[PDB]
């Protein structure tokens, strides 16, 4: 299993470490300084974020998002041979990030933005496709599922119907349940202990849990105090085939991931279930 | 629903117990201001012995184990209601554990020492059973065909088969790749039916993976501690406890998401 982009490929046949580098509010030499950081910790993909998804999170003007973004997009594709993929929903830094390098698209709104799709489809580069439930101005107000994985499952089949009619083919696509988009704690381990039953795709599967509420709320501490809980999160997830893992705390979860990888290449199968 | 029995307790584990691995080297005050630390941290087993019982560490006189075990066992015993877990392989050292509050023999050598399986089985007590010899063709099914006759061993000693836990020994006698064969195919040792402890804290199969120092190695630990937990394992050894015992309520809460209740 791999991907292909800017003239490079990504061998999938072990785990990913995708680490964050969030550029909302000298903010671009120190991005830069953080992606050197996460490269020589062992992140082979830095996924550079200019719209916070938050629970009750403004929007950012198109122009705010190319400022924050595109020059650091440039940056390390210029100074790195690490993977980049661009967090957004909008189809003009969709189209920009691809011409300074991106090597991904990872769009929290699955292209539903007007025009999102076509631009997309038109980088020719890889899409990550996310479950959220509403949007994230209201998603986390009263998240409600008959059967979560389900209707996450359901809503993976139509979105990559909606990609190839668009002409991107499947072989470009990614997958992930979305946790914490509209969910709550007990939805969000749900999807955690069924991951492996995304696998009936045949598409890498992504994943993002790094010091997120299903952790905080769990514990009951505060976003510094979730190291130990979102290890534990990246390697159940690792365990059972996802393909990268989004985190903050890129060195401690590359040892983790190594110790995932020497568990599956003993194994007989490749993977937990 | 498997529960253990000891010293009018009960030890639950239908759900992971972080053990934490208690130093012994005044003294005394030092050994309980640490299991106080690591009791307030979530270990609900205290393993007795650390440092002073690991292999290569100096052996010791009956009489020597005796003073520096005994008054920790008793004023644990005594101060918390956690569980109490005792590194030793002596005969009398099991015996005066158990009449001070021991809950669990746990022994490297599997009750090897002369007199040692007789009297674990006086006392009633709990008993781990932990495979030790690297060579071989299937580590599995060595390590598999050594729980089998020492479940008939201890039987046959009059020691029932509920009092029974199996360790596969990470780390003893063991190179790199036969260890995570056994960390791989944990889960199939549930055929037995009984308890399983596991010991990954810190250990080489961690360092020599990652290429780092004892006291660089937790992030691997906790996802060695992870990767047991999610196949059923019961009981798990560590340095680390708040940091296991945090990775051990996600996998809880995991677990009890899924019909099945363990992965394999
Ligand atoms: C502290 N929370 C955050 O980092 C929220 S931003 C964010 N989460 C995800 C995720 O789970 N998957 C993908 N693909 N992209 C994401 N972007
Ligand atoms: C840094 N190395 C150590 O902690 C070696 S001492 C030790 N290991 C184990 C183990 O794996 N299982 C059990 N039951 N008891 C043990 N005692």
């Amino acid at each position: 299993m791999k991907l292909f982009a800017q003239g490079t490929s990504l061998d999938l046949s072990h785990p990913h470490v995708m680490g964050i580098l969030n550029v909302t509010p000298n903010s671009l030499i120190d991005a830069v300084k953080h992606a050197n950081l996460m490269i020589n910790a062992g992140a082979t993909i830095i996924d550079v974020g200019g719209e916070s998804t938050r629970p009750g999170a403004a929007e950012v003007s198109v122009e705010e998002e190319l400022q924050r973004v595109i020059p650091v997009v440039e940056a390390i594709a210029q100074r790195f041979e690490v993977w980049i993929s661009v967090d957004t929903s909008k189809p003009e830094v969709i189209r920009e990030s691809a011409k300074v390098g991106a090597h991904i698209i990872n769009d929290i709104r699955s292209l539903s933005e007007p025009g999102a799709l076509e631009a997309a489809a038109e980088t020719g580069l890889p899409v990550c496709l996310m479950h959220m439930q509403g949007n994230p101005k209201t998603m986390q107000e009263a998240p409600k599922y008959d059967d979560v994985f389900a209707e996450v499952n359901r809503y993976f089949i139509e979105q990559i119907a909606r990609c190839e009619q668009a002409g991107i083919a499947k072989e470009k696509l990614l997958l992930d349940p979305g946790f914490g988009f509209g969910k709550n704690l007990s939805h969000n381990y749900s999807l955690l202990a069924r991951l492996a039953e995304f696998h009936h795709f045949n598409l890498p599967l992504l994943v993002g849990m790094s010091r997120k509420s299903m952790i905080g709320q769990l514990l009951n501490v505060g976003p510094s105090e979730r190291l130990s809980g979102s290890l534990a999160c990246a390697v159940i997830a690792a365990m059972q085939g996802a393909h990268i893992i989004r985190v903050h705390d890129v060195k401690e979860t590359v040892e983790a991931m190594r110790v995932v990888e020497a568990t599956l290449s003993a194994k007989e199968n490749k993977r937990y279930e």
